[PDB]
């Protein structure tokens, strides 16, 4: 129902869009498709739209997150977050 993913920084092309990138292993465990929304949780929660993973990241258990969402949650690159379907 909820997975743990490692925070990685969004690529520059994704700036300001409010998306997170996760591969098919994490998406299947969550039961979400590309285009659906997830709640990303540390000590509080944010909502973000699911986009596909970069090929290089596949299998690494990463969620790519833009700085707006990272700063809101107070998470550093390399920290872990909980993800669940919204």
């Amino acid at each position: 129902k909820s997975v743990v993913a490692r925070v990685a920084p969004a690529h520059p092309e994704d700036v300001g869009k409010g998306i997170v990138r996760m591969d098919k292993y994490e998406r299947q465990n969550l039961g979400v498709s590309v285009g659906d929304y997830v709640e990303v949780k540390k000590a509080k929660s944010v909502v973000a739209r699911v986009a596909p993973a970069h090929p290089e990241d596949v299998g690494k258990g990463i969620v790519r997150m833009d700085k707006y969402e990272r700063q809101n949650l107070g998470v550093s690159v390399g920290d872990y977050v909980e993800v669940k379907k919204a």
